[PDB]
């Protein structure tokens, strides 16, 4: 019933705890952002929930299956978890739409005009119909990041992850990239974002995270969490940034 | 005596022609610049050298391979071209190191310990041997490309084809970038570059080609075809970028 749900997630990088202990629940269709000072770990609480990286101690039960049980596909999981990054989410060497279609063709066996109706569609909803046929180096950094969407998107997942997915965007790219998305929160899908654009969070999320070295240190509703933050470490984080 | 033959080349898509038959001859240690106005068929030309792309008419050998010839084996070429292109030159969901490493043990059917070794020393090479177990998101413009080379390196390719790689960085980071391509010159290593930095051109390139709609309209020394450009269009196209 709870569309990702962790208990004590702990996870060290050698003679570092990077990740101490961290409890998470989000509910199907919820909106959740995740905020804190670098090294804080939210990369790789991120990179833990799409089985991109292993962790030590507790457990991930991601829709109900549990990634440490013996059983459980590995794969079919993956296949539900999109994920859109801060940068470098396309292959430079082929076109918008082979981009979109690689995964559902090789992944999900989905013949090439299937895929590339399915592909197209999706652009179309970002607004990049007619960049289907040219190659990523073409396009402007807000345009890049919407076929990065429309990518994992492709793979129909049940979750989006996004680490930072304006960071790196010249500040009038971001709004595109942020409405795209949040017609995404609309649409009810399940979000974690890594984002410092509290505009987004405050009219979007339906909670924020704030971690700090290791810890959730604080959450609460965006309005809460950003006006009436209740711990020192929130408010000092706060105070530095956005 | 011949590592990159090209004869009467040409490549259309649908029903415009973008490379109307071009003719290239590069030795082994040799680097070429490529320049021109946008749509030029620049890229289009760099994938064709890389398998990337199929052509229509005329003839490409590299390292003595015709690609059309139904014997010789075209994924051997493949992994003897190396390539780093404007921007997403790098895997997000891994680290620097293992974004050097996946490659040579995919294909080469390399041992771990063995890819390791191969990538350390390449990122060592490029001033980055400090951030082999970082992300991509963490890397500063300059440093991504570098690691980028590397990437292409690994692979102990005989050509290296570059396009654009630093038209996307900020003036501050192309230098370092520019750098690692001029020590891979004078290693003798056969180039051809996509630049519209003149400089780099003067500095290492043995030709310049002036690519104009489809076809080469002018080449020679860098100095030549840069102090006294012989064509109005080159003369044109020049003085847009002085
Ligand atoms: N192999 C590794 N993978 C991920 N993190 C690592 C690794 N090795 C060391 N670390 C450390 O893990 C800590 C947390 O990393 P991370 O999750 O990326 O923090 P972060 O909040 O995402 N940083 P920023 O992305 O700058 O906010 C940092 O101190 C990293 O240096
Ligand atoms: N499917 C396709 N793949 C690649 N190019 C295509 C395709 N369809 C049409 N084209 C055209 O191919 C032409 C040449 O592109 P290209 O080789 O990238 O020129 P260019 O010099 O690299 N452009 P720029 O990089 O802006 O200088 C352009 O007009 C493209 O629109
Ligand atoms: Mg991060
Ligand atoms: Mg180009």
């Amino acid at each position: 019933l709870q569309m990702i749900d962790v208990h004590q997630l702990k996870k060290s990088f050698g003679s570092l705890e990077v990740l101490k202990g961290i409890n998470v629940h989000i509910r199907e269709g919820e909106v959740v952002v995740v905020i804190g000072p670098s090294g804080s770990g939210k990369s790789t609480f991120l990179r833990c929930l799409n089985l991109l990286e292993d962790f030590d101690e507790g457990e991930i039960i991601i829709d109900g299956i549990n990634l440490k049980a013996k059983d459980t596909n590995l794969n079919k999981v993956r296949e539900e978890v999109g994920m859109v990054f801060q940068r470098f989410n396309l292959f430079p060497h082929m076109t918008v739409l082979n981009n979109i279609t690689l995964a559902p063709m090789k992944v999900r066996k989905w013949p090439r005009e299937k895929a590339e109706a399915k592909a197209m569609e999706l652009l179309d909803k970002v607004g990049l119909k007619d960049k289907a046929h040219a190659y990523p180096d073409s396009l402007s950094g807000g345009q890049a990041q919407r076929v990065a969407i429309a990518r994992a998107l492709a793979m129909e997942p049940k979750i989006m992850l996004f680490d930072e997915p304006t960071s790196a965007l010249d500040p009038e790219m971001v709004g595109e990239v942020l409405s795209v998305m949040k017609q995404l929160a609309n649409e009810g899908m399940t979000m974690v974002v890594v984002t410092h654009e509290m505009g987004f969070a405050r009219e979007v999320g339906d909670r924020v995270l704030f971690m700090d070295g290791g810890y959730i240190i604080e959450e609460g509703k965006p309005e809460d969490l950003f006006d009436r933050p209740q711990h020192e470490r929130t408010k000092a984080f706060l105070s530095k940034v956005f």
